[PDB]
């Protein structure tokens, strides 16, 4: 069986973001910054067009804006790959303009939600991987700033969207999607480390396609135990 | 026929003209006022009982586009502060908003022509920076227009940010930010202005001497605010 | 003559004191220990039930001062965490200020004399830090001295700034940062022995000893910490 594996991870290894897993997230990401506008969402986003933009590109850029802070590259940076800043605005455009609010409705449907929310999980198996990479690359032997900003790509969603609020002026802790991403946070820890940990080379073996599809499998693992356990009640 | 004569003169005069040292104690002056009118009824106790607290956030305010700017191109948001000469100017407006004899140079200031006067010419000022924004931007990053036009709107709107930013670490909220409700078209004006500047530089289809464009603009910045300023 | 050498020999020894690690664990343990206390009466049930979180909150105060510095100065804010010797220290101080067996390292902290103990050192560690803050910033720009003293102070009494953007970040707000009334000289006296330290950098306009200079706001910072135990 461990040979169709090491071909599940090689190829896990090589399986591309753009555009479905990008789309993917953009798409829950958004429809999520729609909802927040609570019952103002419809309103607001006829007569505050480009300020409702802006708050969809910062969550779905927002693992980057917060890792360059803490890395000391600048913010904006973001805004240079022209390729995701289209994609998503056509996926922003969507959520909040589509005919008959069709592409919104569609995404709330259970079965797919779940593909999404799953499709997600790899996004993220991703981004906690090239952060504590980049990390690596410029503090090779610093293995907490590698897992601290691994674990800021894989989970530092939330934070940005706090300082958005805060400058909104608006406080609002339904920051509970699910009572479960709290997962996330020590998922992402842990992910990093072990990258982290296996990177320096210096205390782990096994090939990195098999660890890294392992890690992809557990956060998939818990967003559906998310999506199922939900559900029972 | 003679229309199209005149729209060149201004231009060079305009160019050539520095925002120093008029348009920056016009421009300080208001921010030093503002942060004085937002200290309500308390603003007479705390600039004298904390003057070095009372200046920073004059200082915050004055220099906002530019700490702004900073942050977002990754570089050091202390660097305002390095411009000695911006910095003794705008310390002497703050020094007079709050302590001039007989608390004159405020009056003055708040009267309907003058007021108007400084506003008009904070006007121009702003144009300057949504310009100086655009440039620097697309001068780090050429062929990355988004940016460019985010970083100019940032140097032409962002006072706002610093403001609020400001507030929450001094535990306070005001949301009555919008002395005007054209400030939420400013940076509307500055967004369209600065990715029009974008486009210039570009070099992609656009026939106008640099001279005769910001000028242009500059009467739309002066037009949005003289229609604020008129009405009420 | 007979007394002249006891003073000058101090500075001396002042200089080749080393930081680490008793006044560390003496920063970190206020530090820590006041994290602990602002998580009011659920802090214990947090800090058992959420370890991560709590450790992230007092790592941030512990290097507040350098986060804030590198913050303005434009360098990367996770840097001091590469300081492996020292996130190991004030890790260790934060399991004992948090999970001490009997919390006795905790309880022993509270008494008047050990508190107190504590309290000056830090006052010493203060000293330290508006140091380099002035310093460094000198290394980078000589010649703005503002930069300077404003990073000395921020370096020296601007853990502050950090502590509300983390409580905003929490989603708290326990504007009662007032402890006691000294952290309201301590910013001053930052700001003083910043632009003391700024003004020797600069050597244009006085001549003294690094090392007796040095050692007066030392005692200066430890002056108004004995103030504040001693008079109240
Ligand atoms: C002067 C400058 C001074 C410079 C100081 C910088 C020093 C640097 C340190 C590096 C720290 C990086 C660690 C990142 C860990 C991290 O993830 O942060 C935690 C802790 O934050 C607190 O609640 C607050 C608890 C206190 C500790 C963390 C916050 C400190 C952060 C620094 C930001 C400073 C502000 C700039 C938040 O994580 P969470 O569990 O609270 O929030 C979740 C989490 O983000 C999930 O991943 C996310 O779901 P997904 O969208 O599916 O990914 C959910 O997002 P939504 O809101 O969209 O539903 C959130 O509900
Ligand atoms: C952790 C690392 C994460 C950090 C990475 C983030 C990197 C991001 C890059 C994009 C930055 C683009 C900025 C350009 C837009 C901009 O400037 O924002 C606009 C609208 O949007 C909002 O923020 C209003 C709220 C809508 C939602 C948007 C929030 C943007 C938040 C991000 C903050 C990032 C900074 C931290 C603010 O403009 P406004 O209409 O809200 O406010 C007015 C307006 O600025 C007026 O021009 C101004 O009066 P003037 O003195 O005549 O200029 C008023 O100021 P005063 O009360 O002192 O007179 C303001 O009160
Ligand atoms: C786009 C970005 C926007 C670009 C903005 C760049 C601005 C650049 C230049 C500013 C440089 C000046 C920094 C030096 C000031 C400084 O040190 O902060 C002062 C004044 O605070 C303000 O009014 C703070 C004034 C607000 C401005 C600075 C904040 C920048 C950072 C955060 C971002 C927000 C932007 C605003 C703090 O004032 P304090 O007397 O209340 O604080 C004390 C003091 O730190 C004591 O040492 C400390 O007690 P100890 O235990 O003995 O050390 C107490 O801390 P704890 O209770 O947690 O132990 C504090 O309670
Ligand atoms: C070397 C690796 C170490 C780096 C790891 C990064 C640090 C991890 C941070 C995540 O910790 C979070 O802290 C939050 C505090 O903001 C908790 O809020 C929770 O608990 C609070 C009370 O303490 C409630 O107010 C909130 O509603 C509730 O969500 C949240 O659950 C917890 O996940
Ligand atoms: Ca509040």
């Amino acid at each position: 069986d461990q040979e169709i594996l090491l071909d599940a991870g090689a190829q896990l290894h090589r399986l591309k973001m753009y555009p479905y897993f990008d789309v993917a997230h953009y798409l829950l990401m958004i429809i999520e910054v729609r909802d927040d506008l609570g019952s103002a969402a419809s309103i607001f986003s006829r007569k505050h067009p480009l300020s409702c933009w802006l708050s969809s590109m910062l969550m779905c850029f927002a693992d980057a804006f917060l890792a360059n802070f803490l890395l000391g590259e600048p913010v904006i940076a973001p805004f240079k790959r022209h390729d995701d800043i289209i994609l998503a605005t056509i996926i922003w455009y969507l959520v909040f303009y589509a005919p008959f609010d069709g592409i919104y409705k569609i995404a709330k449907i259970t079965p797919v939600k779940c593909v999404l929310a799953v499709m997600k999980e790899v996004k993220r198996a991703y981004k906690v991987s090239h952060g504590v990479s980049h990390a690596a690359k410029l503090y090779p032997n610093s293995y907490i700033v590698q897992v601290l900003v691994g674990t800021a790509k894989g989970a530092g969603s939330g934070i940005v969207r706090t300082l958005e609020q805060l400058v909104r002026g608006v406080w609002l802790p339904t920051h509970n999607e699910l009572l479960r991403p709290s997962f996330a946070t020590k998922a992402c820890v842990v992910a990093a480390s072990v990258l982290a940990l296996e990177k320096s080379g210096t205390y782990l073996t096994a090939p990195h396609d098999l660890v890294y599809l392992v890690i992809v499998g557990f956060f998939v693992y818990f967003k559906l135990s998310a999506v199922i356990l939900h559900v029972t009640d």
